[PDB]
């Protein structure tokens, strides 16, 4: 036979992060692996993009890596630094057609933060 | 004391223009119908009538969106690209509260209603 239960594969997506948060990025992938089956989603590993911690490096990585095939984009930020956050958000929102979201590394400890992120992804996949 | 847990949706905004006053009322009623199956207990939206121009939508947003606002829904007279794009962009850059735009025309389907409610159930779990 072959599966009967609907899943949605999340196989092509970007996680853009800065070296200081290398391990909070890895943990996020694992955690999302845990909560994602309950939501009808089958996850592959994110395409991971390490950038210098500056606005412009995030934006470059965006212009170079986002494709037709990219399903979701997640920008992990070192900090809730208003200007950096606002300038990435503005660009994703005007220039990036691919659904996206920003996350501040700090909040990542919490399992409610993880759930919210996955929820937003489930949402963007429709 | 009532044992089944429900997510109350008691503070939220519907911004619409006078021409779609009734399509707006209907949308509330219909959402009342399909929302209990999703674990949500709905109150009526705070309804905000605005003139049919981009800027009027944006003023309403700046004035009425609060810490308490759970969801924002902008119902548009038309799929007019510029108006739709400008409102979408602004919500997306300047409005932290989760939101969506709906074109009145499409409200004439129970699949449209389901999609909006689905999106809301989803937005009720976000940071």
């Amino acid at each position: 036979g072959a599966p009967l239960i609907s899943v949605k594969p999340l196989d092509n997506w970007l996680l853009i992060y800065t070296r200081r948060n290398y391990e909070a990025a890895n943990s996020l992938i694992q955690n999302l692996f845990k909560v994602t089956p309950a939501m009808g989603i089958q996850m592959k590993k994110a395409i991971m993009i390490e950038v210098d911690d500056r606005t412009e490096a995030y934006l470059r990585a965006l212009q170079q890596k986002v494709t037709s095939d990219t399903q979701i984009v997640v920008c992990l930020l070192s900090s809730n630094r208003k200007d950096k956050y606002d300038a990435i958000k503005k660009y994703l929102c005007t220039d990036c057609p691919t659904p996206s979201q920003c996350v501040v590394a700090r909040t990542l400890g919490k399992q409610q933060t993880v759930m919210a992120i996955a929820t937003k992804i489930a949402l963007q996949m429709n």
